[PDB]
């Protein structure tokens, strides 16, 4: 048994709207935009399932469907608005959200602006040492699929594109040697 921490940055590539007229979802303590763990997870899971419910998907993301309750190896935090974004956007006078009319019948839609970065954390639970590499390959695949799709609303009109970067993998509990694990971007 071991826990492996995967951390890095999610960068908004096109305006991101994940909702709670239509405000974006926020961290209740800071009032800043947040990318909920369940949004990231839901898309990774769906995209990976669609790529191959399939045991490689299930053991990674779990299932609460009737008769087959398997626990998730992979836990996905909320991704929080980074300090670096705060400092950079503040100094250079860049908007971190903005509100547009949709495409008094138009809805008013807020989005997180491109260049906004969020710190993310995934925790991987080593329930089976022999499966870690295949699992990390599948996590990598899921991230790639997510980068070629979108999060949130307005996806099919171009919104919600994101990019993962500056990822780091550390064994935080246990002796599993994770130094050879790597999430290859693109
Ligand atoms: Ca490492």
């Amino acid at each position: 048994y071991s826990k492996i921490k995967i951390s890095g940055t999610i960068e908004v590539v096109t305006g991101l709207h994940i909702g709670g007229d239509s405000p974006v979802v926020r961290d209740l303590q800071t009032k800043l935009p947040i990318i909920p763990g369940s949004s990231i997870k839901g898309k990774m899971r769906n995209l990976l399932a669609k790529h191959f419910d399939d045991e490689r998907v299930l053991r990674l993301f779990g299932s609460s469907e009737k008769g087959n309750i398997q626990r998730a190896r992979l836990q996905i935090s909320d991704a929080f608005f980074s300090e670096k974004t705060k400092e950079h956007f503040a100094q250079n006078d860049i908007a971190y959200t903005e509100t547009k009319f949709e495409n008094a019948n138009p809805r008013q839609i807020e989005r997180v602006t491109r260049g906004s970065e969020f710190d993310f954390v995934f925790i991987y639970n080593v329930d089976e040492e022999s499966q870690v590499e295949d699992d990390f390959e599948n996590i990598e695949k899921a991230i790639h699929l997510l980068e070629n799709d979108y999060l949130g609303g307005g996806g099919t009109r171009g919104n919600g594109r994101i990019q993962f970067k500056d990822t780091n993998i550390e064994t935080v509990v246990g002796e599993y040697d994770s130094t050879n694990l790597k999430i290859k971007a693109a």
